[PDB]
């Protein structure tokens, strides 16, 4: 799949399981249209969000519901979510892994971009 | 000022200077209304964004224009921007720190009294 | 394998390929004894460093030669290396993934620890 | 002072207070010789570690006792400590920033003139 999301929990040293992720694509009228969504697996991965044919050029937003994740663990975190906004496939189709590392008051996000 | 932003450059090991940051407050219709903005200083800071009286409880978004920063340095970046969305909750000072790399960023909140 | 190392390059958005990694284990006389070493693959992973039987309890150090990595890319980085020091298998055998995210003047390291 | 250390806590969103930090300088026989140490302040900083005259070129190691910090908070940590090893190279001020989580840490150098 050309778009995968991987989420890790920096407090427990584990995948972040059952984290909701929502993908949006910017429309011609500048609004965020829903594109795909899912939940992280026991491996912290969100697989199968899209296909090569559907994942056209565009500006995409991945919104990870980190607040609900921490709250279910008893923690009141700082952020409402972690959101990653990027232009995709501008120079041809690529494969994107969005990795997020979560702490209650901090997160990091990194992209690994590869050419199929 | 109850809200400060500090931006660092992980490639050059320096403050990220002249980066635009925009602050928005969520409105009743769930749209983002402009609240404050500025350009980071020589020390990578956005100062004077708001006041105690203005910075009431609510959901705020800080957008840092990282793409224009990397484009100025001649380095191809991944993100359009770095976004930090949080609820302000009543004394608390909020420092939003952002550490920038072309294909990665981290953001941390230091909330003090 | 109970000990894997994964290294990512935050400048290029890619695995960090051909990075040397050296593992040491603290000896009874408090010195760092060599334990294993290797180089990251095209996937940025260092596989096969040890075995379940050999990876006993102890204090381990993973030293990743980040300086040579950046230098070969034309960059003079801040750090001599990234080194991760931890107690392993204190409550029974575990599987450890040491992930490192590299920038010229910054690195992050995270451990994902799982129970087989 | 040409060398400052700042430590932040990513779980509580605060400076990491009362964290011990030790600075070592590599000796000719490749051993680590103690150079300076302290405990972080209320603001998470180690100040006054060295002077311009003392802080000559060489390889330095900063060891932050993160394990004792997390143990004080009652949180099981992964690392024995956070270690930052670097060559000081001739005006430059070095700020070593460390962002701590129980199973993760990041360190960044801000080098300014
Ligand atoms: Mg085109
Ligand atoms: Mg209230
Ligand atoms: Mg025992
Ligand atoms: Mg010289």
């Amino acid at each position: 799949c050309p778009l995968m999301v991987k989420v890790l929990d920096a407090v427990r040293g584990s995948p972040a399981i059952n984290v909701a992720g929502h993908v949006f694509r910017k429309a011609a009228d500048d609004t965020w249209e829903p594109f795909a969504s899912g939940k992280t697996s026991e491996s912290g991965e969100l697989h199968g969000l899209t296909t090569e044919e559907e994942f056209v050029e565009g500006i995409y937003k991945v919104e990870i519901d980190t607040k609900s994740y921490w709250k279910a663990l008893g923690i009141s975190p700082f952020h409402e979510h972690a959101e990653v906004v990027f232009t995709a496939n501008d120079s041809g189709p690529r494969r994107y892994t969005i990795a997020a590392l979560l702490s209650p008051y901090s997160y990091s996000t990194t992209a690994v971009v590869t050419n199929p």
